[PDB]
């Protein structure tokens, strides 16, 4: 079974850092053959990828005419050309390379060193359970004092789709062609209609970071959010784990049981800190403004897509606060997300 991993690049020449990290921690050129689908002719930036010689394979996006934006969009075409890159570039992997699966990577990521292995141990998952829809290496909620680092080997599952360092098969990309968007890739795929309640496995501890300061969107949610995602730095083997706890029939079963049968404990007491005793325990919110709030107070992500929280799992959003472990979470009645909450 042979992973490839997809880098988008275009104009930025860091994309040097990029390729430098994933060359450096691969652990087998036949397994995980590098695939860098470069758009926007950026003669600097192809120089850069061109020197990598055999190391990798280098594609150029063909068409690199202006796109055609609808009235409300002026000021978003770069969103276009992503969108019209990933198509041809997943294309290309899916259809001439005619790969089983992929892992996309964009050019200002930085792996982790069991970037691959995490990969490799989760793809038979994701093979095998239909209601998972991706791996991806993102923890939204990953800053560094909001995850226990004496559990860099900890995944999860989530309804919402990270992007950031993911892996899909070709079987999804079968399904999302043939409706493929015009604009904003990652915010489409976070909606019912293409996700159908499936979910992605996401680790405790990012296995990716960006560096990205400078790009297509503006610097303002990675200046404030995306920058403080922390690198995971203990390889961890996750090919020599049982990882059958992510399955659906397990999970759903055993982690639900686990966050309905923790204590409940006022968001209050949990912000100050008070009530230690209690390692692990339950903020549970009501409503939108509830919701909003209490993820504030404890500086989880607070925005919503399609209705579904940051790194949520049927409403519970998992995260470590002050050493304590905290499910920021609906009453056990929840029954599907509501796209009216944003
Ligand atoms: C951290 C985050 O959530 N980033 C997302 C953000 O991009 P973001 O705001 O991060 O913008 P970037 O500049 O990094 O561009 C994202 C990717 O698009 C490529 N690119 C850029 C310009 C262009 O004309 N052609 C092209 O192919 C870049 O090389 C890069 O790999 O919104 C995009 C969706 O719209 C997603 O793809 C990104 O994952
Ligand atoms: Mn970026």
């Amino acid at each position: 079974a042979v992973i490839p991993i997809l880098v988008i690049a275009c104009d930025r020449s860091t994309v040097r850092r990029c390729l430098d990290k994933l060359l450096h921690y691969r652990p087998s050129a036949e397994l995980f053959p590098i695939i860098v689908s470069q758009d926007c002719g950026h003669e600097e930036t192809a120089q850069v990828i061109a020197s990598y010689g055999s190391a990798v394979t280098h594609i150029r996006q063909p068409d690199l005419s202006n796109i055609a934006v609808q009235p409300d969009h002026r000021k978003f075409q770069g969103y276009y050309k992503i969108a019209r890159h990933y198509r041809w570039a997943l294309g290309q992997i899916f259809h001439n390379f005619n790969y089983p699966a992929a892992v996309v990577v964009e050019d200002d990521l930085e792996v982790a060193p069991d970037f691959f292995e995490y990969f490799q141990a989760t793809y038979p998952l994701l093979k095998a359970d239909p209601s998972l829809w991706c791996v991806s290496a993102w923890n939204d909620n990953g800053k560094e004092q909001m995850v226990d680092s004496s559990k860099p080997e900890l995944l999860y599952r989530t309804d919402f789709f990270p992007g950031l360092g993911w892996l899909l098969l070709a079987e999804l990309w079968a399904e999302l062609e043939p409706k493929w968007p015009k604009a904003f890739w990652d915010d489409w795929m976070r909606r019912p209609e293409q996700r159908k309640g499936r979910a992605c496995v996401r680790p405790e501890i990012s296995r990716t970071m960006t560096f990205g300061r400078k790009g297509v969107s503006h610097g303002q949610f990675f200046d404030q959010h995306l920058k403080f995602i922390k690198l995971n730095q203990q390889f961890v083997p996750f090919t020599q784990l049982d990882l059958s706890y992510l399955q659906q029939e397990a999970y759903d079963r055993d982690f639900l049981a686990r966050v309905y049968g923790a204590p409940q404990l006022q968001v209050e007491k949990v912000r100050t800190n008070d009530r230690k005793e209690l390692g692990e325990v339950r903020v549970q919110y009501t409503g939108r403004d509830s919701f909003k709030a209490f993820a504030k107070a404890l500086g989880v992500m607070d925005d919503l897509k399609s209705g579904v929280p940051r790194a949520g799992y049927r409403g519970i959003v998992t995260f470590l606060f002050r050493g304590r472990r905290v499910h920021l979470a609906p009453p056990q009645t929840w029954d599907g997300y509501d796209p009216s909450w944003t």
